[PDB]
Order: C-alpha cells, then structure tokens, then sequence
C-alpha cells in the first residue's frame, strides 16, 4: 500500500518525487508522488508550484484526499489566507491523521499565528508540533523557528506572557527573557544561559540550543 507513504515524513526533494512520478505506471501511485512533491515544494519556497501541482491531480482515494486537504491548508497559510487556512484544518479529524500529518497540521497553525503576529500562539502550536516530530533535523528546525518567534515578540509580551501551566512554554519564556535582559551585557548573558540550563535541564532547548544561542556562546570577537 504505497499510499501509506503520505502518512510518513517526506524528506526527499521535489525533484526526487517528480522523477519517481515519471517512472510509475499506476495512476494511483502517480497521484501519491504528485502529493509528496507538492508537500516538499512548499518546504523549498515554491508555493505557487505546489498549488499548481495539486490542480493536476487525478482521481484520489480517501487517504490522498486527506493529504491534499492538509497541503491546501499549508498553502493558504503561506499565502496569508489565514481564515481559510483555519477553515481547511478545522474540517480535518485529528484522530484520522498520522503523527507526521499532525506535525504538519500544527505547523500550519503555527504559521497562521505567526502571520497574525501572535508569537505566543505560534510557539504553543510548535510545542504541539514537536510532540509528533522524530526527525532530528525537523526537531532542530522547529527549535530554531520557535526561538525566532520569541525573538520577534515585543518585550511587553515576553514580560507579561503567561505560561498557561505549560512547562515547555514556561521554559521558552524564561529563556527569551534571559536573552532580552542580558544581551547588552555579554558576560552576564553566558551566566544567565547557564542558570537557565540548570533550572530547565531537560527542556527541548537545553539539549539542543537554538543556533543563534550556540553562535553567541561559541564566538569570541
Ligand atoms: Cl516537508
């Protein structure tokens, strides 16, 4: 059942899947390769190409329809059609989505929230996304993107945001607060980051620091 590949992470390039599309004689599997290519075209910053490829799809089975609907929502989010993106996701039953599909659902929600300049909601969505990620690079990328969202937030939001009782969110909020309070004082910043790590030793960012923080820790002027 090749269709089940849609339930998995798609790590190859769009060219990989398009080349496979040209080597497959089964119409059904051709649609699967088009859907895989359409998914990764978004990752490659080729959203219009992705949308056009979806419009070339032939008849689909139910598993393919579910995946198309998810890609549609991601395209809407990339295009800042935020209400439509949320409508498209709201029509999906999360119980029918695989972990990887769930990761993609929450990533789309995180992009919508970022589009709306709601950095806290975007971070919450990425925490939910993270629960479903097992690919090391995807997790690292999510850590870096989460940090970028926090870095972009206004200081009043960082200073007053509630963690809502969520430990992952609380660890993130205290990390960005440490950065914001001490970035003008490099000496104290390294100490502040060490103090954060010893308070949150098993937080996702403590195991795998955002690249921006690793860069600051490694670089001597
Ligand atoms: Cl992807």
């Amino acid at each position: 059942n090749f269709t089940q590949t849609l339930q998995k992470d798609a790590n190859a390039s769009s060219e990989f899947y398009i080349n496979k599309l040209g080597q497959t004689q089964e119409l059904e599997d051709q649609q699967t390769y088009k859907l895989l290519a359409a998914r990764v075209l978004i990752r490659e910053n080729k959203v219009e190409q992705s949308a056009a490829l979806l419009r070339e799809l032939g008849e689909l089975n139910d598993a393919q329809k579910l995946d198309r609907a998810l890609i549609e929502a991601r395209i809407s989010a990339a295009k800042n059609a935020n209400e439509v993106a949320q409508n498209q996701l709201r029509a999906l039953d999360l119980n029918k989505l695989s972990p990887s599909q769930k990761s993609r659902y929450y990533e789309t929600l995180a992009i919508v929230a970022e589009n709306r300049k709601d950095m806290i909601e975007a971070v919450k969505a990425r925490i939910e996304m993270d629960k479903n990620l097992t690919d090391v690079q995807r997790h690292q990328d999510n850590i870096d993107k989460t940090w970028a969202l926090l870095r972009s937030a206004n200081t009043g939001v960082i200073n007053n945001a509630s963690d809502e009782g969520n430990a992952a969110l609380g660890g993130w909020l205290t990390l960005i607060k440490a950065y914001n309070d001490y970035i003008r004082q490099p000496v104290q910043l390294s100490q502040a980051l060490q103090s954060w790590k010893n308070a949150y030793p098993n937080h996702a960012a403590a195991t795998l620091f955002p690249k921006e923080l690793l860069t600051l820790l490694n670089f001597q002027q």
